[PDB]
């Protein structure tokens, strides 16, 4: 599996293409039998065309950035879970998201399954 | 309580913070569930109920010197689950660890699984 520096890159690369809005390249960064909770909690999505719909449906206006928030945490397992903050506009409001996503990668650095914790209670109107 | 709404998992978790910064061990042992189990560093093999976490607790903070914070807010979900950032200080050299924990609470209120992801990348001497 990739090595515990090799997912702090591949976590802090994932942030920038969210932040650039490549919803390609942030696709072909998963395993082809991928699964996204995202909000933990719901239930997931599998796929790439699914999971491709999905960062479209999120990304598509082209309004969020993301950053890192603090240091990727990452194990020796292949799995690793990173803190950002989300930049949006909703209905004219400008927002911020705090969330915590939690990554398992595979033998090909793919990623293999992605959880998003977040809820109300992580949202800020500017 | 019941299974904590995201609210009080964002409580319950900032509480456990604190427990650590203080050393109550007594108090953080019981804050898990009778069966729980504890992953930490996560890849490592689970530790199995309230004895065996006691145990490892004990010997993680009865040396002393150890102090905890919050480095963000805690990450809280619908389904009775959250995720934090957060600092852990010691001391031959002063350094710091950079931790995120994931836990799912029970029915009741106890934290029933408790996941640290860190490994030796997020570990800072001076
Ligand atoms: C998909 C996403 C970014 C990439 C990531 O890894 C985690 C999240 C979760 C929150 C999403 C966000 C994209 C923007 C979303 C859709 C909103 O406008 C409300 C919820 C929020
Ligand atoms: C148990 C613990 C605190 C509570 C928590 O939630 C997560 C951790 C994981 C890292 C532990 C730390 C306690 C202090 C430890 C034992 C060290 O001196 C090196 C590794 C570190
Ligand atoms: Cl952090
Ligand atoms: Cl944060
Ligand atoms: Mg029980």
């Amino acid at each position: 599996l990739p090595t515990a520096q090799e997912v702090q890159g591949l976590m802090a690369r994932y942030i920038e293409l969210v932040d650039v809005g490549d919803i390609e390249a942030i696709v072909q960064m998963y395993a082809d039998d991928a699964t996204v909770e995202d909000p933990f909690g719901q239930p997931p999505i599998h796929g790439r065309e699914q999971i491709a719909a999905f960062y479209r449906q999120g990304l598509g206006g082209g309004k969020v950035r993301a950053c890192l928030t603090g240091p990727v945490r990452a194990s020796h397992n292949g799995c690793g879970a990173m803190p950002f903050r989300v930049e949006m506009v909703w209905n004219g409001q400008p927002c911020a998201l705090d969330v915590i996503d939690v990554m398992r990668f595979d033998e090909h650095g793919r990623i293999q399954t992605m959880q998003a914790y977040w809820s109300e209670v992580n949202l800020s109107v500017r």
